[PDB]
């Protein structure tokens, strides 16, 4: 689990979205595994607007933060799951690291702020859904 809270927006993994997230839907993209819903309270997370390829992510399955080097956002093929059939997921960055399904939602941060959230894994690689291109989260 895990979400990004900025302004009157809440960003979650689309596969983990609640009934309330869907009832207050702002935008969703199945290909990115992202869903943004509206909130009453104001959020204070700062979104990075950069092209950093190094950062730190939170891994609940180990109760630890790990420094990582990650790839640039791209179309990477993701094996079938109970949430989606086999497809290419867009805007995805990979890093050598540990992850488990329950780690989805953990934030990846660089020195500029929030970069994205944990979204895929397997084969000793962790996938992060990038959020830096969503400039509308700040206005
Ligand atoms: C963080 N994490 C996620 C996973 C693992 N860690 C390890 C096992 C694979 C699993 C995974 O890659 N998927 C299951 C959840 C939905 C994902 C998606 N966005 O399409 C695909
Ligand atoms: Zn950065």
């Amino acid at each position: 689990s895990g979400a990004i809270y900025v302004g009157n927006y809440r960003v979650v993994n689309r596969h983990l979205a609640t009934h309330n997230d869907w009832a207050n839907l702002v935008w969703e993209d199945s290909s990115r595994d992202l869903l943004v819903s509206s909130t009453t309270a104001q959020g204070c997370d700062t979104i990075a607007r950069c092209d950093c390829q190094t950062g730190v992510y939170y891994c609940s399955s180990r109760r630890k933060h790990y420094p990582v080097s990650f790839s640039k956002p791209s179309l990477i093929f993701v094996e079938a799951s109970e949430y989606y059939p086999a497809r290419y997921q867009s805007h995805l960055m990979l890093a050598v690291g540990h992850s488990e399904p329950g780690d989805c939602g953990g934030i990846l941060r660089c020195q500029h702020g929030v970069v994205g959230i944990v979204s895929t894994g397997g084969n000793g690689l962790v996938g992060f859904a990038d959020v830096r291109d969503l400039l509308w989260l700040d206005e």
